[PDB]
């Protein structure tokens, strides 16, 4: 009852503070007031959720009551509905590019086909996340690929992380000198998954991080209606890794179901960490398409894992977002904990892009002298990745042209880590910022503007076959008495995650020009 | 009774290599002729600590109760006699420098005041600690910084680690190859960390570490009494860091007392590690100066830390110096223990200073634009932090030019690890040994002479808010069983911690010319 | 029964594959024919030796029966046909060198002698072990070093290794820039040992590591009769480590006898490991000597260890090479979990030879100012390893000139661990490459080519002092029911190591020109 009179009137000292600057030079003052207002009024929207909500149940009660009645009705309406804003905006996407957008949108039918024929219970999938999933990310990518002030948001939230990455060139600078511009990966990109492991912790600490996951989560959790648990889970991968975020529910691990548990793996396959978020950034990929397609994936998640294994028996927990919190003593403790964390983090990274980028000139030198048998050298890894997932790769709607050279990032994404296809995107990213040729013999040399959107949200996604062993023995570290339903579900988590991918790669196909 | 026959005759041919070189070419010969005769003397003076152990009863005994019966007399004089030498005293430190030393001995004052006004037991204070905690400290600073056979004592033995800073350039140059000039932080200056990590588990590994221990504590054990177990650990805290000198004790550790825990605690922030001293050389900070502060904040720990968490109940546990024991089997296997306990003490040092020094500059850019508000950027967090540190800094007798200089330093140390310090102090060690401008256009661009020996003893500590995260789970994993007692402690323990670095601090203000 | 047509038919079209490419260009089909025919053959010679092995016992009875009725006359032929063999041969090493290949021979009796008067159980010795297991190297020496086809086979073994070498400059080239050539040693040669520690993985999940041993083993199981375990372990240790040797056999491990545990710790110190053996190519050692020396190490960890320490009581265990098994799931997690095992093993290794390399520039300057006591500098560590190790130098067979030279390795490696000894080894082959100048003004500044071949064969082993602290710990972790067996043994199992390299050595030294 003290202690808030301190911090009471300090934080009403930074709204005098916040008032000061905001006469005075109106336009420099922009974030601040937009945050300050927007901060003042989650609160308010936070008070007030617990305050009034007895109302919460008491006026939402006579519409449902009445929705249920015009079920009868609205069932028939909405499900139609939909089905003609669909086929009317279909009608609005070929002025666009009529090639390969209506690829897309016929790919991302034969995603779902292609989970849907291979899900183990056809006839028990409950369709309301998996079709009502996809309409999220296509709600959600709408407003921020199409849309344009939803395009100056996450530009301008994709171009201040690109703030973050020169705010490390104090640290990497200082750790490994001014020459630190030499050895580019270890000595810059490695550092800044060092200080987004610190940020995020602090992020974490402060409940900012915990904050938008009960946000997202909760408006991903009654718009899908999945499991209290999962809609915490899919949304915390956007975030938190594929191995912090079954950490979030840990208590709660053991008594999720066969599904719940397949959709919070899948979900971990599907994203890509806040860690290494700026590592991908620092290559040279678009911050803005990045941070997008980590944001889209949380509903791809769910309506590819529930369309992939389907839940059946009972979603057995409800409210664990309350339940899932802290840890760290202080903020300092948590930049530490953070930055101690990532410890074994740039490390397995930087010995996996040893271990597994010399297994592509080892392949790509392997099946060299096993093409050399048939006087076909030019037989590479890479030329068979791109023939495997020609399928895939133009199934998202890329240029023919592009299929192939896209198909290369899917097999380095799938087979090897991701990072081994973001910089070999961003090799090409880089090559066509150059003005450069295309064709140098019969090389492709780059891909596109368009193409490289799409291949920026194919491989946003840490769906490689080789975290199949790290999840399995992260997950098995936290429940260990599900070890034969982890085990079994991972197979069909990646599938399931991959198709999450390439379900939002679909959606920049469809919102390409 | 075989072996010492062979181990004998080979050290008694080693006294025949001794005198062998001191007859022809003795100028040559004087530091081997000073430690081996030192080393036969105080194998003497240890080998009749036990076997003369009875006469240490017999001899002392007919004095003390004649000393019990004359501290009627006694404590009217010698309470009285060292007061009349401070004033004396105060009459001769005043030719030095009249300005700032006076304020350095106002300020000594001021940090006793600033803990017993803010310990939690005022009344229950037991003085004889916490004035000859400060007693022999300084009658330790008299010694080595003022008289001059200490001065050539630790200048020597700081320039010979000096020569031990160009002894890894064997292993540094070969790892990292010749080239190891460039990104000369972690190419040179860690495997410092780890060179002298592998020396001073061979030091502990041959009892040479346990044997000074066992002499420095006894020494300050008897003329503080303070509890046997915080003896050790404060003289420990020399030079094993702050999470390897409660495993000294680590049998012990859930036996001593609330105060006895926070006194071990607070010695490890009040200090630095020997793994860490060299790395702070390297950096270009004096090392006469900083092992001289390492030595003095052993009494510092006891003078802040018995004054600012007080012990009541009882000192359970005696002689545990004794029973202090490893481990490893040969000396190269404590060569390589020592090396391999340096893989994450390396790790987590370099990701930190990419951590911290990286919310520099976010904090830095942060409140630049948050100070561009007000039209006011060189609005930073190095600014902010020499105005709230400003009392403290010209509190321990820094001119006024270099007090708001120096609390950046502070500022540094608290919040960020002390690596930060150090090297935005040797930016400005070495900006000084050039001959350089003092103020540019109004910045102060170095200190002095003078306020760099302070801010050399000001920072000589692990002191940081951060690694409160690490004392508390690395005690927790000691003596679980005290976890309540352990993190009450530890926000008691930072403050007095580092107010026992300051107290360091001011004393070489008295002792500054 | 389902999926075998899919696998079968496919490696079935493999068959298709080899036979089509065998056709036309044969010449170039070499690699090819050779490999796939034999992989048809081995798989025959397994899938009938299961099938057949009722008549394996049936076949081998009626002569067995009638050779235990000729051994009263088989004994004092075929123990008197070798020696004569020997003695022949004897004759016909002269005319290579007899100036210190003889010497050479001279020394492998002489370290059989090293061995059996300080071996603890001398008149327990079976002989036939320990001198089958000599003839074992050296039918396998004079298979691969004097023979040209074996010749042929080696150093092509030995240079295919070499390309492995430049396929990890595919992902050293990336995770440390396309500078990696500066700071050679951890962004080189450390990359190899991660790039080898994630082959030896995928080799070990493929079975391909699994099936060598179970080979190497069997045929050096029952031509030594050891027992079931030992046989595994020091075939073993020809590819994997000191600390992944006992891991393929830890449910055995708490029930071996303490020789038993002695050959297998033995065996650990004897051998290299796959995951740094091309590490100590890297540097300039040849690569075929060094796969040689590592093959003929495990007869000689027999030969050695049940010499020094043989076994009494019962060797208990039969068959656990078949019980030796897996884990990864697939291919990528063992290609991963090979990467994320080489995170301790390269910053292990880069540790030490931080520490290690310091160590003797401290111990080459604190004897030099020892030395300068006596008007004496050039008296370093350097000189005194090479006159301890003098008798062992010249023992196996190295010239006068170069027995001082060489015996700094066997100083460098049993002191310090062995990667000190090979680029100091590398400093002399790297410098007799070049055409360069013996003697500068005395000092011998490289060896030899014929020397360098015995050096190459006496540091190929972990035997330094140091890997008894981290094979004690590795052991104990693995069956700590029997920690006083294995520390007791771990003294005896250095020299026993040591010698075993030693006796390898020596192989060459007969076998020079």
């Amino acid at each position: 009852t003290l202690r808030h009179i301190i911090w009471g009137i300090l934080l009403a000292g930074y709204l005098v503070m916040v008032i000061s600057a905001c006469v005075l030079n109106f336009h420099r003052a922009l974030p601040l007031f937009v945050i300050t207002v927007a901060a003042i009024f989650f609160v308010v929207w936070d008070h007030l959720m617990a305050k009034y909500e007895h109302r919460i149940d008491e006026m939402l009660s006579p519409g449902r009551r009445l929705l249920n009645s015009h079920w009868f009705w609205l069932k028939w309406v909405i499900w139609s509905s939909l089905v003609l804003a669909v086929i009317f905006w279909l009608a609005f996407d070929t002025a666009k590019l009529g090639q390969q957008q209506l690829v897309s949108f016929g790919g991302l039918i034969m995603y779902i086909v292609l989970l849907f024929l291979f899900s183990k219970y056809p006839t028990r999938v409950y369709w309301r996340p998996v079709l009502w999933g996809i309409g999220l990310q296509f709600l959600l990518g709408l407003l921020i690929l199409r849309t344009d002030p939803g395009f100056i948001a996450f530009d301008w939230l994709g171009r201040q992380v690109q703030t973050f990455l020169e705010y490390t060139d104090a640290g990497a600078s200082f750790v490994f000198g001014e020459k630190y511009k030499d050895h580019f990966f270890a000595f810059k990109v490695l550092p800044i998954v060092v200080f987004f492991s610190t940020v995020m912790s602090m992020l974490y600490y402060l409940g900012l991080m915990q904050w938008i996951i009960r946000k997202v989560g909760w408006i991903m959790l009654v718009t899908t209606g999945s499991s209290p648990i999962e809609s915490v889970v899919a949304s915390g991968n956007i975030f938190v890794g594929q191995t912090e975020s079954p950490l979030l529910v840990r208590p709660y691990l053991p008594y999720i179901t066969k599904s719940e548990l397949h959709a919070i793996m899948t979900a971990g396959f599907s994203t890509i960490a806040g860690s290494v978020l700026g590592a991908y950034i620092s290559f040279g990929v678009p911050s803005s398409h990045l941070l997008t397609a980590s944001v889209m994936s949380a509903p791809a998640s769910l309506a590819a894992a529930k369309l992939f294994w389907p839940e059946t028996e009972k979603p057995k927990i409800t409210l664990k977002n309350a339940m899932k919190m802290e840890d760290s003593g202080n903020l300092l403790e948590a930049a530490t904990q953070g930055a101690s964390s990532s410890i074994s983090l740039v490390a397995n990274i930087a010995v996996n892009l040893i271990a597994f980028l010399a297994l592509l000139s080892f392949m790509n030198s392997a099946l060299s002298w096993f093409g050399n048998m048939f006087d076909y050298p030019q037989l590479s890894f890479e030329l068979i990745c791109s023939y495997i997932f020609m399928p895939f790769s133009f199934m998202m709607g890329v240029e023919w042209q592009d299929s192939f050279m896209v198909a290369r990032l899917i097999g380095y994404k799938t087979f090897f880590n991701e990072f081994v296809a973001y910089e070999h995107l961003s090799k090409w990213i880089h090559l066509r910022k150059e003005g450069g040729p295309k064709f140098v013999n019969g090389v492709q040399q780059y891909i596109s503007i368009r193409s490289e959107i799409i291949a920026t949200y194919a491989l946003c996604g840490f769906a490689n076959i080789g975290s199949l062993g790290i999840v399995i023995g992260g997950l098995t570290s936290m429940a260990p008495s599900r070890k034969r339903d982890i085990a079994s579900g991972a197979v069909r988590a990646l599938i399931a995650g991959t198709v999450a991918c390439f379900m939002t790669a679909c959606i920049a196909g469809i919102l390409s020009s």
